[PDB]
């Protein structure tokens, strides 16, 4: 029986390596292209497998190529993948990454066969949804697909774990009141409320906002500097920080916090928020110390025992 | 079958997303869909002369990845020798990351990839192929020494050289001219090779006239809609071959068409002028800018006017 169920996105990384980034107009010749694993939903799911929930997906790629590549990469995380679809009136998602010796990027996502995920697909999905301890689900799919996913599972006393990323000015406001746990980064809620968003301070207040539309939690992420979390039981903020490490690369250590929140509301349900941020804000920081992104998500056979005590760590 | 057409040169991967703006450093957009394409100027040139109806043989190399696969039974498909496409474990097969705004301006990063490791062993192995061939094509898309060695092993049997100078450096080997029978590029290639501004035929004369003069045979720039220019040492005056006017769908491919329908007009009827294999040239290009894609608008022999044959 699957704990956490991630309702959303897979992407194929098409990564090539330049020396600059091209401007508009410019053809330029990189040194190095190869492909990897990505999307945000795909992202969230593989940490939460590494640190030994057991997770399904449920997603649409293509009947191509880089969808069958997809599920076999799923599989190899120890993902079930009963519920990744496949369709033939569209290719699997892409995003086309360019990146210099330094790091900085331009990215093109095209969602894709990630669109057509739909209500019929979640209707057949139903019984694992249904049946699951936390659905996560994010803005890679067709937003009124996650709405329904949300829907399904507050209908089944599921938690909702709701990550609005990227986010939109205006959601539905259901998105917030179907929301457990509503967990986004600076440059998100800054989208969401009109706010600068910063610091923790500046976080505060924008989590306050978001919370007052309905959430029963919400978590605005730092970077290196952690999160901030609010909830309608403490609704004043509390700023929980990271202990500093040498990062190497940063992509996709969003998603391994989230992953890793997954795994804790799931299995642990007992923690306080304080002690599931701790945690899932030390496996995102390990991420961040290894090159790409889901290659650098961290197994539970690599990770501090103390992690997974079932009962409150100093 | 013996191939009149020998290709040296490129197969890439066009990875190909579709936008309603450009992205700038740091952003990531989001575009409305997103295709692969069988791409490389090499294999471009391959496919319009081999739906010609010629014989071809497409030398060239590739990962040994899906991309590779794919693009050894693309060639298949078309009719294509790949018994020298050679497969690679050290590179990825080579990509064409394209971004397309919805006006038709791009961002493109080239990975040459596996191409670059087509050597000369490699060519060695092709020499009964290329000693019995008509035509050799090379163009400036896989490693300089593997094209000049092409050109060469061309040169050393009789057989007919067209070079393609793209895309364009503006150094390049003074061999490159030298080996050259029919040298052939479009206005901006000219404009890189030479130093000169091309915004006309006049001007492209005086720049064809430069690399005539740098030791080629033949020199043809192509115009875009306005046809092509030739001259050769036989006959160093600047002739404009115009083209009907065509509304264009997508320009994209249409300059590999034209070296395609070249060389086969080269290995199939060699006793046409210059000038009227160019204008059959200019037509069959000309028919490949109405239709979306690459490969995918390039027309076979069933579907053109029989008076082109
Ligand atoms: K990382
Ligand atoms: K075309």
């Amino acid at each position: 029986v699957a704990a956490v169920v991630v309702v959303g996105s897979c992407m194929t990384d098409l990564v090539s390596l330049t020396s600059r980034l091209p401007k508009t107009g410019e053809t330029i010749h990189g040194h190095k292209f190869f492909i990897g694993f990505g999307g945000k939903g795909a992202n969230q799911c593989v940490q939460a497998a590494r640190l030994g929930a057991m997770t399904s997906m449920v997603c649409k790629v293509g009947k191509d190529s880089f969808g069958n590549d997809y599920i076999e990469n799923l599989k190899q995380n120890d993902i079930s993948t009963e519920f990744t679809y496949q369709t033939k009136d569209a290719a699997t998602g892409t995003a086309s990454i360019i990146v210099n010796n330094e790091g900085q990027n331009i990215i093109v996502i095209v969602a894709g066969a990630n669109l057509l995920l739909n209500t019929e697909d979640l209707r057949a999905a139903a019984n694992v949804i249904s049946r699951a301890k936390v659905m996560v689900c994010q803005l890679e799919i067709t937003p009124a697909t996650s709405l329904e996913a949300l829907t399904m599972a507050r209908r089944s006393g599921v938690k909702t774990l709701f990550n609005p990323a990227p986010a939109i000015a205006d959601l539905d406001p259901q998105f917030y009141t179907l929301s457990d746990v509503f967990c986004c980064n600076e440059s998100e809620a800054e989208i969401l409320t009109g706010l600068t968003v910063g610091s923790a301070a500046d976080a505060g207040e924008a989590a306050l906002v978001l919370l007052k539309r309905g959430c029963q939690v919400v978590i605005i992420t730092l970077g290196a500097e952690g999160c901030v979390v609010l909830s309608q039981t403490e609704p004043e903020p509390k700023h929980i920080p990271t202990e500093k490490v040498k990062a190497v690369d940063t992509t996709g250590a969003g998603d391994s916090f989230v992953g890793a929140l997954a795994f804790y509301l799931a299995y642990y349900p007992n923690l306080s928020l304080e002690d599931m941020l701790n945690r899932s804000n030390f496996i995102a920081a390990v991420s961040v110390q290894a090159a790409g992104t889901q290659s650098s998500y961290p197994y539970k056979k690599d990770l501090p025992l103390t992690l997974f005590l079932e009962h409150h760590h100093h």
